């Protein structure tokens, strides 16, 4: 590994407990399949979470679902990978409600 800090693209994200966590996986023209991961583990869907293959959606996200998602596409020429740094927390720069 030669010197440098540029190896992969980690798409950063920010949400709160109750929002919709939507993600996207960069696919190719050769890609055949996709593998969703999270913190180094196979991702799963649920009443809230929804994996449409290359796009994930988690309704009413929470600070417990946050993490580093990684999508791996299986192609006859190799295998790409896309990371996504998510962060669910009530802490947001927007606060329309206050008194």
């Amino acid at each position: 590994g030669s010197s440098g800090s540029s190896g992969v693209e980690v798409e950063s994200f920010l949400v709160h407990p109750g929002d919709l966590l939507q993600l996207r996986c960069r696919l190719r023209d050769d890609v055949q399949s996709i593998n969703w991961l999270r913190d180094g583990v196979q991702l799963a869907e649920s009443n809230r979470t929804r994996i449409t293959g290359e796009e994930v959606e988690v309704q009413d996200s929470v600070p417990a679902d946050s993490g580093l998602y990684a999508c791996v596409t299986s192609s006859p020429s190799g295998s790409d990978t896309t990371y996504f740094s998510v962060n669910v927390s009530d802490a947001l720069p927007s606060g329309p409600s206050s008194g």
